[PDB]
C-alpha cells in the first residue's frame, strides 16, 4: 500500500539524489508560493514507522513548526518546503533523513524509514 507506493512511484526531493526522502501529491494545493526557511507553517499529518500511527488528529489540533529551523526530521524541512498550500503528499523517509542509527528510542529504533502524509494548511513569514 502507501509506502510501498512511494518506493515504486515517489520522487526523490534530495539534493543528493539518495532516495532518502521520496514524495507522492496525493491531492494538488492552491498557489504559487511554498514556504520558505523560517515560515511558521500549520499541518495535520499522519505517520508512522514504515512497518506498521502517530496523528496531529490524535491532539485534535494542527501541528505547528518553523521550517528550516531544526525543529522537525530533515525530511519535512525538506518535503514541506516542496508543498503548495492545502496539499496532500505522502513522504518515505529512510534513517539519514529522520533519526539515523541512533533512533530516538522509545518512539523511534535505530535505522527506522517513516511514512507521513501530510497536509499543508497554511503558512506565514516569521
Ligand atoms: C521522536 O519523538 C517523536 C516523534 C514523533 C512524534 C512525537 C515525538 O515525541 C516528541 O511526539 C508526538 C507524539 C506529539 C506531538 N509532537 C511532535 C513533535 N513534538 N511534539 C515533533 C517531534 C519533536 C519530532 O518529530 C518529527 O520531527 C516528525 C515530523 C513532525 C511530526 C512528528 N514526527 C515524528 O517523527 C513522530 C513519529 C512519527 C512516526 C511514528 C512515531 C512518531
Amino acid at each position: 500500500g502507501a509506502p510501498a507506493t512511494v518506493t515504486e512511484q515517489g520522487e526523490d526531493i534530495t539534493s543528493k539524489k539518495d532516495r532518502g526522502v521520496l514524495k507522492i501529491v496525493k491531492r494538488v494545493g492552491n498557489g504559487e508560493e511554498t514556504p520558505m526557511i523560517g515560515d511558521k507553517v500549520y499541518v495535520h499529518y499522519k505517520g508512522k514507522l514504515s512497518n506498521g500511527f502517530d496523528s496531529s488528529h490524535d491532539r485534535n489540533e494542527p501541528f505547528v513548526f518553523s521550517l528550516g529551523k531544526g525543529q522537525v526530521i530533515k525530511a519535512w524541512d525538506i518535503g514541506v518546503a516542496t508543498m503548495k498550500k492545502g496539499e496532500i503528499a505522502h513522504l518515505l523517509i529512510k534513517p539519514e533523513y529522520a533519526y539515523g542509527s541512533a533512533g530516538s528510542l522509545p518512539k523511534i529504533p535505530s535505522n527506522a524509514t517513516l511514512f507521513f502524509e501530510i497536509e499543508l494548511l497554511d503558512f506565514k513569514g516569521e
